[PDB]
């Protein structure tokens, strides 16, 4: 109960591929886009990922490059292939290496024991690879 309790109000590094892209209200606001992550077992000589909008169409292939084994995590710019800034929403990333499990960004909302990430649904503790 303390170690789920402490998370509320935090990011969480999840299992899953989705990555938002927006702007804050204000005036001047950039594009940001919500982390996103990897785990390996193994080390990795080469590190790819794909990142598709809702249609599923693929607005940009990113070279992550060499990763030691364990949890990695990265932001998007949220700029397309192209250079142009990709619309206020929500995207999809694949990753592949050369097993990956691709992680995404969750806000801790409450606790039921198990973590409510809202939008996400649950989780339990153990499926946490990082706390932000």
């Amino acid at each position: 109960s303390l170690q789920a309790t402490t998370l509320i109000g935090h990011g969480v590094m999840v299992p899953g591929t989705t990555i938002l892209a927006g702007k804050g209200a204000e005036e001047g606001a950039v594009t940001s886009t919500t982390p996103f992550g990897v785990e390996l077992q193994q080390p990795a000589d080469k590190v790819t990922a794909t990142i598709t909008d809702k249609d599923g169409r693929v607005v940009r292939t990113l070279e992550i490059g060499e990763l030691r084994a364990g949890v990695h995590t990265f932001t998007w710019d949220g700029k397309q292939t192209d250079g142009t800034t990709v619309p206020n929403g929500s995207y999809n990333i694949a990753i592949t290496a050369s097993v990956a499990q691709p992680l995404q960004f969750a806000l801790v909302q409450g606790v039921t024991n198990l973590l409510d990430l809202g939008t996400y649904g649950t989780t339990t503790l153990d499926e946490v690879r990082q706390i932000i």
